[PDB]
């Protein structure tokens, strides 16, 4: 029940940002290279509705809500709470969607990773009701009060899934584009009054953003929403897809993409329909790469499948046959090569681009569909 620290040489800091505080504003945490190394660790999932939010998504009844929050209502994830932004550098940005059922916090694996070789991550929670929960306020007395309301996932009938899965792909590219611009106008000092009142100043985030260097990155659903957003904004030099679910995408965007995109399977998640439309989007004037971890099913990219044992994940496929942190490394190592490859960084991460090729034991060059 320990989610790994980063590998790379930078102490990570997290906070939370929400601005405006309404349902049309964004909500992000930041998972960022921090000062000081010495703040307590982050409150994993840190708020009892998304324990609600989760047993609504999975499908159990009014009481493991309060199981899942015992088990987990107190878990950590090693990011110092809050610690001053670490100066001296414009970093690159990635802004990152997580999948159906999940929210903000549940990707810090992969932020924490990013951060500590100098990434600034914002990972977006979308309220198209894609997220088991996520919160607004409905006007700034509320905001003022904390008075928080509430919006659970939608569950949705056979005859809606098509379109409805459409438009919120679509709310997910907005969203990802909106957290982009809210970012890059505090980087310019636009001044921002943070709807969470948190011990981090967003003062501190002025001049830290390498504005050249951006990139989108989601699993699943936000694998849909990387290849989405890509289409409808070219400031997202290159997207990562993490076992995209290609079924909200219409027909139209896989002509609509300039940027390289790199697909990460997990083996045991993907179907020919879906790997069908990977290979739509392949063309031979753009960069398009596709690698599958060995034994990985859909859940080794998000935080759960660190968040039991060996016996209890296989039960509940948070976890496949190779381990959990070989696979995040794996991941996280070609996500880095990718980056240095299509961003233009200066680091050695080019050390690891036999994984963007799949040359590893743990890794399949393109899919075994």
């Amino acid at each position: 029940t320990k989610i790994p620290r980063g590998n790379g040489p930078y102490s990570v800091g997290c906070t939370d940002l929400m601005f405006d505080h309404t349902n049309k504003g964004t909500f992000l945490r930041l998972y960022y290279p921090s000062q000081d190394n010495d703040r307590l660790d982050t409150l994993w999932i840190p708020n009892k509705e998304y324990f609600w939010g989760l047993s609504k998504f999975l499908g159990t009844h009014w009481l493991m809500g309060n199981i899942l929050r015992l088990l987990f209502g107190s878990m950590t994830t090693p990011a110092n709470w809050n610690s001053p932004l670490r100066p001296g550098e414009k970093y690159p940005l990635v802004v990152f969607s997580h999948g159906l059922g999940a929210f903000r916090t549940l990707y810090s694996a992969i932020g924490i990773d990013l951060a500590s070789h100098g990434f600034i991550v914002a990972a977006v929670e979308h309220r198209d009701r894609s997220a088991s929960a996520t919160y607004y306020f409905k006007d700034q007395s509320a905001a003022e009060i904390g008075d928080k309301s509430w919006l659970y996932l939608r569950t949705l009938k056979q005859e809606e899934e098509t379109h409805i899965r459409n438009e919120q792909v679509r709310q997910r590219a907005k969203e990802c584009s909106q957290a982009l611009s809210l970012i890059l106008d505090i980087d310019h000092g636009k001044p921002v009054k943070n709807a969470l009142d948190l011990k981090f100043d967003m003062e501190q985030l002025k001049d830290s953003i390498d504005r050249e260097k951006i990139a989108v990155i989601g699993h699943s659903f936000g694998g849909a929403t990387v290849i989405q957003t890509l289409s409808e904004d070219q400031r997202f030099r290159c997207g990562i897809a993490l076992d995209a679910w290609m079924f909200p995408l219409g027909d139209e965007v896989y002509s609509r993409i300039p940027q390289p995109l790199f697909f990460i399977n997990s083996e045991y998640f993907q179907y020919p329909a879906n790997i069908i439309k990977m290979k739509k989007c392949y063309s031979p004037d753009k960069e398009r790469k596709m690698i599958t971890i060995r034994g990985s099913v859909h859940q080794n990219f998000a935080d759960f499948t660190f968040a039991t044992g060996k016996i209890i994940g296989h039960m509940l496929k948070l976890k496949g046959d190779i381990d959990s942190n070989v696979a995040i490394d794996l991941s996280n190592k070609a996500s880095l090569a990718f980056l240095q490859k299509h961003l233009g960084l200066h680091k050695d991460f080019d050390q690891w681009d036999c994984l963007i090729e799949g040359d590893d034991e743990n890794l399949i060059p393109g899919t075994n569909i």
